[PDB]
């Protein structure tokens, strides 16, 4: 909830000298650490400011990667962040653990109403609002509790079709990117595979007519066939429309799309008890 500074030197013993990477993250690459109070933290190392860090620190959200501190030393710039030790939601839906457990309907919605609220917060932000402009499922990071963590707020198949008139990425262009998201979620499909044939290269294109033509069960991931409850899946299916409409124009704003994923996630629990 407060940012600290860090000297490279508790970086180094936090981080065992850069012994393992994380992954490839947004502005930098990412190596894994334990601070001597034993909580687990993501360090990220900008490959080449202070306005940034009381942006960082002025974020404040349950959904939200938190910064938990930084360091100065020696014209370096390195974040520190909490370890999510359950992942990114891309892997957990068709990554190497998908083959393993299948993420079932009712979590997987109440990781996009996660995510949903943590880009709500950041799109309605006092003053001036904060845009992500790079909205995907490996940036929907999942810890121990299966709480989203939307990270990277500081890709093709996810960008905004309008981009190609206005050259400008906005609230309704990270809407456009988190429908995609929303249909991943509900395919369990990554949105652009060469290898898929022809009619199902982009996830976008290839669900629009089935949705249009209202028969979702034929998009639907099969590892949540007959997992839903169809009200629930209506809705989510319906939004996520609204969301790549090519004209943002008539695209929901992100706190529609929170509210509608609540509806789904009421519809479910009702069902469920
Ligand atoms: C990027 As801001 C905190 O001035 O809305
Ligand atoms: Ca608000």
């Amino acid at each position: 909830v407060s940012i600290q500074a860090f000297t490279l030197e508790y970086i180094e013993e936090a981080t065992e000298k850069y012994k393992t990477l994380i992954g490839e993250g947004g502005f930098g690459p990412v190596y894994r650490g334990m601070l001597d109070d034993g909580q687990e933290v993501a360090v990220e190392v900008r490959s080449a400011f202070d306005n940034e860090l009381n942006l960082l620190s002025a974020i404040q959200h349950e959904n939200l990667v938190p910064l938990i501190g930084y360091c100065n030393e020696k014209d370096q710039q390195i974040l520190v962040y909490p370890f999510m030790s359950n992942g990114s939601l891309q892997n957990r839906l068709y990554g190497e653990p998908a083959k393993r457990k299948i993420l079932d309907w009712p979590t997987r919605l109440s990781i996009a109403l996660g995510a949903a609220r943590g880009l709500a917060y950041l799109h309605t932000f006092p003053g001036r609002p904060v845009i992500h402009r790079d909205i995907k499922s490996s940036n929907i990071l999942l810890d121990h509790s299966m709480c989203a963590k939307v990270a990277d707020f500081g890709t093709a198949g996810y960008l905004d079709p309008e981009y190609y008139t206005t050259q400008q990425l906005s609230e309704k262009s990270d809407v456009f990117s988190f429908g995609v998201v929303l249909l991943e979620i509900v395919s369990g499909r990554e949105p652009l595979d060469i290898k898929r044939p022809r009619n199902e290269w982009s996830l976008v294109e290839w669900a629009k007519p089935y949705i249009r033509a209202s028969k979702i069960e034929e998009i639907v991931d099969p590892g949540i066939k007959g997992g839903y409850h169809a009200e629930a899946m209506w809705r989510v299916v319906e939004v996520a429309l609204q969301c790549i409409e090519p004209f943002s124009a008539y695209r929901p704003c992100m706190d529609d799309i929170v509210r509608e994923l609540e509806d789904a996630l009421i519809i479910e629990n009702n069902a469920s008890e």
